[PDB]
């Protein structure tokens, strides 16, 4: 399989300016051209996208620039015979260190100050409200590149680390790991549970109703996965009822979250706009992953990250 | 010297409730009782406060609940033969998770997050406004409890570290340990300055117009000190300028900080009230260092965190 091009489709604005990556990808040994939305691929194509277009399904590869590879029809592509790789490996520093700031921001009451800073208001906390990460004990929901970068970090700022993933096998800084039909048990007793898992017909749902009676009413739920992994009227039933205590969400079911979504509204809801992985260096990033599997296509080798 | 009852002054309601203290030292081996603001004092009285009273002179020790004693006549205590001790030790954890706080927050973007979560708004950052800690420099200025606490977490996170001490001595995780004479060289290239130093002759007015003209444009001030260290009036006008970036700030010049300072109003500043070491167990971390002296008083050896 001889690839001739790389076509930087535009959806990659959705991530970082096109232009910043095409620039990234000089020296490849093939063109590397910018593709607008209706434009036409063939053999020796390859293409890197943020979504899906049909149009991909002519040309040979098509590398995703997300981890998360949800909105791609996989099973389309194999029947092609269009290559499809995501970019996972690549979002552990940013996402572990955005949910550590989110972690670090519910413990020493930061966005409380925050809003106070508004109303130039000296508002000091109840004896109650500041603590300590140290100590304090968290579930990850999923020990990816994601999660183990929370871990990691969680691990260091001296919090008991739990957490959950497919195969229920140790990782490292986890001192007890669960399959996921102990969800219940790994998450009953920890101040914080963080969701760092693909969105799959496995996933879609898993943190409910359910999942929100279990968890401490003192704790908190991050989502940093994908918003359908969480019912996400039974979390506003939750936050309202006090089933919880907050959330730190960067994903929601419907994105950009509408102005009127009632998440807006809670003191202990922190909303970020699907931006955890943000990355001014997000061109190098992926143009790393772009360069290893050209190398990989052009020699016979096994891609890296290959979905189908 | 020889204690026979610690009376818990009201003023260290500033930090913990005292009925929280008191109860936690019903071990301790000598009577514990709530102190009224105008109560007199005697031969083998302990007093735990938060600031000084001449009624305090009296008493045999005096443990001052604070790391720092800048508000105390340290002069006095030795002529009326009343030892003197402070609380330094115990707010490493709290103010370096804040301090880690302040910087995830502004490498993160999460601030601007929360403002535009008030108006409802999903706002997407500029490409270069995200970044991550891992591999940007901080200088740490005063390399104690409190720097080492920031230090440790800096570090853990991927950061380049160096620092300021009076001594000039190595420091573990401290890359480049400078004496104070070379604080424009240590803060040139960094990110972020923090600083964790007493008040003193030789810390006042230490970090004004100069500093903020050596210090990077991009960079970041943090100030979890005292107030003075750092020329508030100066800051302002750097902020003004663009000479730095911005500022966390956690202690100012006067408390609480006047509505009307502008310092208030930059987006890219945090105002907190004084709370980088606030904790619901504040009364645990302060009976500690209250057992240990009870033992040193009991066995005839030096205390611990003796001012005078
Ligand atoms: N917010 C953002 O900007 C952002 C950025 C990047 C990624 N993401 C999302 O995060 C997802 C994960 O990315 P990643 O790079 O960390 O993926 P990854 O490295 O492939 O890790 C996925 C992890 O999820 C686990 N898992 C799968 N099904 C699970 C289940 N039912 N319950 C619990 N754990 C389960 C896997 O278990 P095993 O270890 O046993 O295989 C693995 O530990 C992506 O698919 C994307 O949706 C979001
Ligand atoms: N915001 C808050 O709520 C809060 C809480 C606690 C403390 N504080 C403030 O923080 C101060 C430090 O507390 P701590 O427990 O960390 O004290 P500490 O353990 O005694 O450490 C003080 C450090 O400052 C260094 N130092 C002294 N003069 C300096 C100078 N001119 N330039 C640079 N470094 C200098 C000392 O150097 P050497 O090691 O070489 O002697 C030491 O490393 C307290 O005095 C208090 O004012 C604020
Ligand atoms: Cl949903
Ligand atoms: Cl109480
Ligand atoms: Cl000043
Ligand atoms: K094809
Ligand atoms: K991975
Ligand atoms: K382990
Ligand atoms: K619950
Ligand atoms: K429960
Ligand atoms: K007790
Ligand atoms: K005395
Ligand atoms: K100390
Ligand atoms: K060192
Ligand atoms: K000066
Ligand atoms: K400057
Ligand atoms: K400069
Ligand atoms: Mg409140
Ligand atoms: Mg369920
Ligand atoms: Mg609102
Ligand atoms: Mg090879
Ligand atoms: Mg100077
Ligand atoms: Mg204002």
């Amino acid at each position: 399989m001889h690839i001739e091009r790389l076509a930087v489709d535009e959806s990659v604005g959705r991530a970082m300016p096109p232009q910043r990556f095409i620039e990234a990808l000089s020296d490849l040994g093939v063109p590397v051209e910018f593709a607008g939305e209706d434009e036409q691929f063939g053999p020796g194509d390859a293409v890197a996208s943020f979504g899906h277009r049909d149009a991909f399904l002519d040309a040979d590869w098509v590398h995703c620039i997300r981890a998360g590879y949800d909105e791609f029809p996989v099973g389309v592509y194999e029947e092609a015979g269009t290559y499809l790789t995501n970019s996972t490996g690549i979002h552990g520093t940013t996402v572990g260190e955005t949910v550590a700031g989110y972690m670090l921001t519910f413990a020493r009451r930061l966005h409380a100050y925050r809003d106070a800073q508004h109303d130039h208001a000296w508002d000091l906390p109840r004896y109650e409200e500041p603590f300590t990460l140290a100590g304090e004990r968290v579930c990850v929901v999923g020990l990816g590149t994601l999660g183990r970068g929370v871990v990691d970090r969680a691990a260091a700022l001296g919090m008991e680390v739990v957490g959950v993933r497919r195969s229920g096998d140790p990782v490292d800084n986890v001192s007890t790991v669960y399959t996921p039909d102990r969800l219940h048990e790994a998450i009953a007793d920890a101040r914080f549970v963080v969701l760092a898992t693909p969105l799959t017909d496995e996933t879609e749902g898993m943190v409910a109703a359910p999942e929100f009676e279990t968890m401490r009413e003192d704790a908190s739920l991050v989502n940093v996965a994908r918003g359908p992994v969480v019912v996400e009227s039974d979390l506003v039933a939750a936050l309202d009822s006090g089933d919880i205590a907050g959330a730190a969400l960067d994903v929601f079911s419907e994105e950009p979250l509408p102005e009127d979504s009632p998440l807006w509204d809670f003191e202990d809801v922190l909303i970020t706009p699907h931006v955890s992985a943000a990355t001014s260096k997000y061109h190098e990033d992926v143009a790393a992953l772009i360069r290893e599997n050209i190398e990989k296509i052009a020699t016979g080798d096994e891609l890296t990250n290959r979905v189908v």
